[PDB]
């Protein structure tokens, strides 16, 4: 499996320094295989360690039965459930490469998906509306013909994912791929008018789980609640359900992040970390104001924050109104991650997005044409490190423009770096809508919108909003009249994911050749 690999000379100094341990990313799992603690808590349902384990391994065995082989590749659609981790480490197993797509995603995305990896496998659920039926699915495996096999969560038929996990493996030994090649494939938030995939070695995203666990202080202690969808990195290994894996902790997974699921989890389980975006904050903060009793969060001690700017006001508003401690998080499926520690001071909590995760991430600020600038002044953030990519999969295009020569990787980010070395994000350049923490490449809706036949030219902006931080906002220069709710029905029949239909659309007489620049004055 093809991917971009670090210099020989930064790969020796990684080892050398114990960033890269040479382990598959199974050992996290494995190491525990012995334990009955419980691993993973998803409504009624509780499985240990031992039992998540066995699954894995069941379902790795009968994969392996019906044909799927190490260096394959997999697309994996699955939700808030336990089976969206027995899959991961059944996967690891067997040295099969996943991209795990969203519940939320649709047609356009999983077609993207499938067209640059070639799946030999397809999971996925059919309580998903694309998968109740049989229809997609002939549609599906027609147009991407790599797919042998095809197993599916809450079905009772032949492709019952569950009977896959519970057949007991006879003889099974595990072969997972090389700890200097691919694990997985991640998503990138998107710039482009296709996705890109970004692929992670097991050195590099073990790093990352490993790391984020001493700097997060994860024990068997931790109790995570997992509800923002658990298969973006934030949720994955940031140090997420992989982290408490690795720390040997329960993760609770709730459907969503609402205040009227999540509550009650918190409570019951005795939750003492989560993970959140700024609006869901805002929300469960608004839900207290509205009369939840403070006390259902008595246990939390831990509240990270990121995928988007934390306001300093919303963040003062966490110790005092919920009482547990924040932890800003910015970082990014293409590697680099930055946190505020547990013991830095409030001042660094409430207005910064913190530090590199590590001593080797590098990472400094560039003008308009690559040149550095002095700390305090405001530019595009350059990265490189033990952990973040040299290039996206099967994308010598647009590897060209992402990395300089020396190999750092622009993250289209604008920041400031304080003189105590800590990094406050001030703005964008990639063309990016960051609705809530959830990212929208407006190159992608644009393009889909210029296929209706009344429109002739298109621009999607953020726009300003209180609780989202940033919606998203379709103009339009049309030949006939359009209202939103026809655009939204045509993007929603083009087969993308809901949170990308624009939340506004105007129709103008006039846009500048899009500069859009030039738009927002
Ligand atoms: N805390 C933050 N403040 C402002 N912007 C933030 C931010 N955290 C993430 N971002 C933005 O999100 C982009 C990354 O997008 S992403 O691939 O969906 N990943 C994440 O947002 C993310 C956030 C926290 C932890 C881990 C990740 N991640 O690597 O998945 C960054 O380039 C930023 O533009």
């Amino acid at each position: 499996i093809p991917f971009t690999r670090w210099p020989e000379e930064f790969a020796r100094r990684y080892r050398e320094k114990g960033y890269w341990q040479d382990l598959p990313l199974t050992d996290i799992l494995t190491r525990h295989a012995a334990s009955d603690s419980i691993a993973v808590i998803d409504g009624e349902r509780q499985l240990s360690y031992r039992e998540l384990n066995q699954a894995a391994d069941n379902l790795a065995c009968s994969l392996r039965r019906q044909g799927i082989k190490p260096g394959e590749t997999a697309l994996v659609q699955l939700g808030n459930v336990a089976e969206l981790y027995i899959t991961f480490f059944a996967l690891l197993k067997l040295g099969v490469a996943p991209v795990l797509a969203l519940f939320s995603h649709q047609r356009s995305e999983l077609n993207a998906y499938a067209s640059q990896i070639e799946p030999a496998l397809l999971i996925a659920d059919r309580q998903h509306a694309l998968f109740s039926g049989d229809d997609f699915l002939n549609t599906f495996v027609t147009e991407h013909s790599s797919i042998r096999v095809v197993q599916l969560l809450n079905d009772s038929g032949e492709h019952n994912l569950q009977d896959a996990i519970n057949h007991p493996a006879e003889d099974f030994t595990a072969t997972p791929s090389p700890a200097d090649e691919v694990a997985y494939f991640q998503l990138s938030g998107g710039t482009t008018g296709t996705p890109k995939l970004i692929p992670r070695t097991h050195n590099d995203y073990y790093y990352s789980v490993r790391r984020s666990v001493e700097i997060c202080q994860f024990t068997q202690q931790t109790r995570y609640l997992c509800a923002i969808p658990a298969a973006h990195g934030y949720a994955m290994s940031s140090p997420g359900s992989l982290g408490v894996f690795l720390a040997g902790g329960t993760v609770v997974l709730a459907a969503d992040p609402s205040a009227t699921l999540c509550f009650p989890l918190i409570e019951k389980h005795q939750v003492n970390v989560t993970a959140l975006v700024p609006p869901a904050v805002s929300l469960w903060l608004q839900a207290l104001i509205e009369g939840e009793s403070r006390a259902q969060l008595a246990s939390l001690k831990l509240l990270q924050v990121g995928g988007a700017r934390l306001s300093a006001t919303l963040a003062a508003r966490i110790p005092a109104e919920i009482g547990c401690q924040l932890q800003q998080v910015f970082g990014m499926a293409e590697g680099l991650v930055n946190y505020t520690r547990l013991d830095d001071s409030a001042e660094k909590i409430i207005h910064t997005q913190g530090y590199p995760m590590c001593p080797d991430d590098e990472v400094w600020v560039a003008d308009a044409e690559g040149n550095p600038l002095p700390q305090g002044e405001v530019g595009r953030l350059m990265t490189r490190g033990p952990y973040t990519f040299r290039g996206y999969y099967k994308s010598p295009q647009h590897n060209a423009s992402a990395f300089d020569a020396n190999g750092f990787y622009c993250s289209g980010d604008l920041i400031s770096i304080d003189p105590e070395g800590y990094i406050t994000v001030q703005g964008r350049e990639k063309d990016q809508i960051n609705r809530g923490g959830e990212k929208i490449a407006a190159e992608e809706i644009e393009n889909l919108l210029l296929r209706h036949p009344a429109v002739i030219y298109a621009a999607l902006v953020s726009m300003e909003d209180e609780l989202m931080g940033e919606k998203s906002c379709a103009y339009l220069v049309v030949k006939e009249p359009l209202r939103a709710v026809q655009v939204r029905r045509f993007l929603r029949e083009q087969g993308i994911a809901e949170f990308k239909l624009p939340d506004r659309v105007e129709c103008v007489d006039s846009l500048p050749l899009v500069d859009k620049k030039q738009l927002r004055q």
